C-alpha cells in the first residue's frame, strides 16, 4: 500500500538486446481489461525523431520483440522508438523511449566458454564471424575473472577480437581457481556492464596432500 495505484493496464516498458551485434528491441504492454494482439514496432533517431517508421514485419503483429540488425546502425545515436499497440483493430497505445545504444549496447547472446588449466585460464568469447574493417561499432569487451572468490574485469583490445572465437588466457593463477567468466562490453563508463551469467570453471585444485 504505496505510491499511486498500480497501473498494470500499459506497462510500456521496452527492452533492447544485442545478439551477434545485431539490434533486436522489444515491448512490454501489460494487460488489464482490453486484450491487444497485434502491435507496431515504430523507430527513429533522437537528432531526427520526425523519421519514425513502422517497421516491416513489426507492423499490427501479433507477436512482441520485434528485431532490428541493420535498422539501427545508428551506434552513435538514441534510437528513439515509439511502439504503438492497438487492440484488436483499435488504438489502444503509443508509447515511446529514447534507446541510448551507444551509451547502452546490451550484449549477452553470443556464445562464451572458459576453459581452465592447472596454473592457467583460457577464456573463449564466441562473438560472430565479421571483419571490423566493416564494422561501425566503437565498443570493447569486458572478460570478468571471478576466480575462487577473486573478482576481476578484463578489458582485451576487440580491435578484431569480436569476430568469432575471441581467445583470451587468465593466467597469473594458482590451483583450485574456479571463475566466474563474465562477458560484458564496455563504451565509456562502469554503468555499462551487461555481466551475462558467468562460467565458472574451475582448474585442477592442487589442494591435494601435502608432503616433502
Amino acid at each position: 500500500s504505496y505510491d499511486s495505484p498500480d497501473y498494470t493496464d500499459e506497462s510500456c516498458t521496452f527492452k533492447i538486446s544485442l545478439r551477434n551485434f545485431r539490434s533486436i528491441l522489444s515491448w512490454e504492454l501489460k494487460n488489464h481489461s482490453i486484450v491487444p494482439t497485434h502491435y507496431t514496432l515504430l523507430y527513429t533517431i533522437m537528432s531526427k525523431p520526425e523519421d519514425l517508421k513502422v517497421v516491416k514485419n513489426c507492423a499490427n503483429t501479433t507477436r512482441s520483440f520485434c528485431d532490428l540488425t541493420d535498422e539501427w546502425r545508428s551506434t552513435h545515436e538514441a534510437y528513439v522508438t515509439v511502439l504503438e499497440g492497438f487492440s484488436g483493430n483499435t488504438t489502444l497505445f503509443s508509447c515511446s523511449h529514447n534507446f541510448w545504444l551507444a551509451i547502452d549496447m546490451s550484449f549477452e547472446p553470443p556464445e562464451f566458454e572458459i576453459v581452465g588449466f592447472t596454473n592457467h585460464i583460457n577464456v573463449m568469447v564466441k562473438f560472430p564471424s565479421i571483419v571490423e574493417e566493416e564494422l561501425q561499432f566503437d565498443l570493447s569487451l569486458v572478460i570478468e575473472e571471478q576466480s575462487e572468490g577473486i573478482v576481476k574485469k578484463h578489458k582485451p583490445e576487440i580491435k578484431g577480437n569480436m569476430s568469432g572465437n575471441f581467445t583470451y588466457i587468465i593466467d597469473k593463477l594458482i590451483p583450485n581457481t574456479n571463475y566466474c567468466v563474465s562477458v560484458y562490453l564496455e563504451h565509456s563508463d562502469e554503468q555499462a556492464v551487461i555481466k551475462s551469467p558467468l562460467k565458472c570453471t574451475l582448474l585442477p585444485p592442487g589442494q591435494e596432500s601435502e608432503f616433502s
